[PDB]
């Protein structure tokens, strides 16, 4: 295992480092005061901008999902914005994120500055894969589902969520990378799927011979990952290959009984670096799950952990993701070497 990233440590004390608050906005879905982060804040995308850590958190109300926008100078104490910034809006795109909302964000940033957001539109019928942009982190253009177009519209109402777009370190900064002259992310919550993009807006599944979707990899009894494998950040790019950082969720009666039933731990897949579809290697046991009492409920006993964001600050690595499916966490790995390519 010299090509898994980590370890990452907790700060101690320092977590969880975003929680709920009766904080309004004036939500001009609703046409009124709504306390939109005040049950949970969680699921959260990480990128920086500007040598600042930006966290943009799922946060939702008494449910509708909206992001929130927070900014740290080391990763660790957080400056939140009163309004959220990505929410359900008078424009264009009512039929996919009425009256759901917008969950789970993943951010990836282009070497020229342009922010990539992939998450779950929410209509309460279908839960779709959706596209937003922003130069500045706070004002956001959503740009519909990432799979609207391809194959005359195949997948437009497709139930699909969890878009890992890949990415390297490049001179301090984690930056969109493409594969063979197309951008690419792998995707997905009940298997490990891909697509690719000319554009990074309309993405195109990767279809086998049977003309299906293919699956990389997918849920295995037994281990931590037996119900899910559910794409956390963007994949990163190593000296040994692609590593995409997943989430696998626990069955409590065919998984693995070292770990939490129905509880998400993290794990780790390792791609050929020249073929992103080809598995290299994949960890056997998590190598981040709940352990400190922050990550456990009355509804959690055991505790959950849903790993999301990712970012290269000062020569670390920080980890963001969801503890008890209701706080912001952060982690932190000081070994980085492995990213220079
Ligand atoms: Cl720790
Ligand atoms: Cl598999």
């Amino acid at each position: 295992n010299n090509w898994v990233i980590g370890p990452f440590l907790r700060p101690e004390g320092v977590n969880p480092v975003i929680s709920p608050q009766p904080t309004e906005f004036y939500c001009p879905m609703r046409k009124q005061q709504v306390k939109w982060e005040e049950s949970d804040t969680f699921n959260p995308a990480a990128t920086v901008k500007d040598g600042k850590i930006v966290v943009l958190y799922r946060a939702e109300d008494n449910r509708t999902s909206r992001v929130g926008y927070a900014e740290s100078k080391d990763g660790i104490e957080m400056k939140r914005l009163d309004n959220p910034v990505l929410f359900p809006a008078e424009d264009n795109f009512k039929d996919q994120d009425w009256p759901g909302g917008c969950e789970d964000p993943r951010v990836a940033m282009t070497e020229d500055g342009l922010y990539v957001m992939l998450y779950t539109a929410w209509n309460r019928k279908k839960a779709r894969l959706a596209v937003a942009t922003s130069r500045d982190l706070k004002n956001w253009t959503k740009h519909g589902l990432a799979f609207d177009k391809a194959y005359n519209g195949r997948f437009n109402n497709l139930f699909c969520k969890s878009g890992s777009i890949l990415t390297k370190l490049k001179g301090n900064q984690l930056v969109i990378d493409k594969v063979n002259g197309k951008y690419f992310m792998y995707w997905g919550e009940h298997a490990i799927y891909a697509a690719t993009s000319d554009n990074l807006i309309d993405w195109y599944p990767v279809l086998d011979e049977k003309n299906e979707l293919m699956k990389i990899i997918q849920p295995r009894k037994g281990h931590f990952d037996s119900l899910l494998t559910e794409c956390g950040p963007p994949a990163i790019r190593t000296k040994h290959g692609i590593v995409l950082v997943y989430n696998g969720k626990n069955s409590g009666k065919t998984g693995d009984a070292n770990y939490p039933g129905n509880a998400y731990c993290a794990g780790q897949l390792l791609l050929d670096g020249n073929d992103p579809y080809k598995v290299l290697d994949r960890l056997d046991k998590p190598f981040f799950a709940p352990e400190a009492p922050f990550e456990k409920s009355g509804q959690y006993k055991d505790g959950t952990v849903f790993i999301e964001g990712l970012v290269y600050h000062k020569k670390k690595l920080y980890l963001y993701y969801g503890c008890a499916d209701s706080q912001v966490a952060v982690a932190v790995c000081d070994d980085v070497k492995k990213l220079k390519t």
